[PDB]
């Protein structure tokens, strides 16, 4: 705990970390079973849920969604761009992962039966911690003590392992999920700043902002070695506290360094 504890004193909040080396089975854990707000990080699992549904509902991914302007939400750069023409379920899924597109996330949540439907998918793969309760943008409130729209670093990492490396998704769906996670058009740092430059990274960030709340999870492939899965989540006690990308990167470095 000691290096992580010092880091969270410099941050002024709480940090939760879980990392697993899928080769050795080694793990690093700090506050890994505490709850933290998901923020936009749920959008990675949302896309995985859509891919899983496609296995039982062939034709889903190519379905055109001709949404109206009322479906749009602040920070929906792709769905706003294509408002006049519409987008397929697959295109909305790519936008939700790669651009954190909020309207795309709400439209896809509708396809799955809402936040409860996404939560049920996570339960179906063995994740009993994840809960999504609200839609964009309400889910980002990050109020201290509120368990709505939260998970734990350990549950996030374990679920990400199952979906990107395990057999929770069929291999073609799995490869699509990985490919979406590897796209980095918003140019995020965080875990990407912690890994060696030759490692491949599939990541999804979250930035509630309020209460210094921000996070990142990733599957990372060291060249020629077994992949590592990790999650770093933060929150802070005061509404006005600023999140820190540098703290997330620093905690991710410690996690990678702490593995055996
Ligand atoms: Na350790
Ligand atoms: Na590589």
């Amino acid at each position: 705990a000691e290096p992580f504890a010092k880091l969270e004193q410099d941050f002024g909040g709480s940090i939760g970390v879980y990392a697993m080396d899928t080769g050795s089975g080694a793990t690093v854990s700090y506050r890994a079973e505490e709850r933290f707000p998901l923020c936009s990080s749920f959008k990675g699992f949302l896309a995985a849920a859509v891919l899983a549904r496609s296995q039982q509902q062939a034709g889903l991914l190519d379905t055109p969604i001709r949404y109206g302007k009322n479906a749009l939400v602040p920070w929906s750069p792709i769905s706003e761009k294509y408002l006049t023409t519409g987008m397929t379920v697959a295109e909305l899924s790519a936008a939700a992962v790669q651009y954190s597109d909020n309207a795309a996330a709400n439209l896809l949540l509708k396809e799955l039966g809402g936040p409860a439907g996404l939560t049920a998918f996570m339960r179906s793969i063995g994740d009993t911690t994840f809960r999504l309760d609200r839609w964009e943008l309400e889910l980002n409130s990050a109020i201290p003590g509120d368990a709505r729209d939260t998970s734990s670093p350990r549950a996030v990492t374990e679920s990400l392992q199952k979906l990107t490396l395990g057999s929770a998704l069929a291999a073609p769906q799995r490869q699509q999920f990985v490919d979406w996670l590897k796209g980095n058009p918003t140019g995020n740092h965080r875990i990407r700043a912690a890994v060696p430059a030759d490692w491949a990274v599939g990541d999804k960030t979250g930035t509630c902002g309020v209460y210094g709340t921000a996070n990142d999870y990733a599957v990372v492939w060291p060249t020629g070695r077994a992949p590592i899965v990790l999650a770093v989540y933060t929150r802070a006690p005061n509404k006005d506290d600023k999140h820190s990308e540098a703290v997330i990167a620093a905690a991710a470095r410690l996690a990678l360094e702490g593995l055996g």
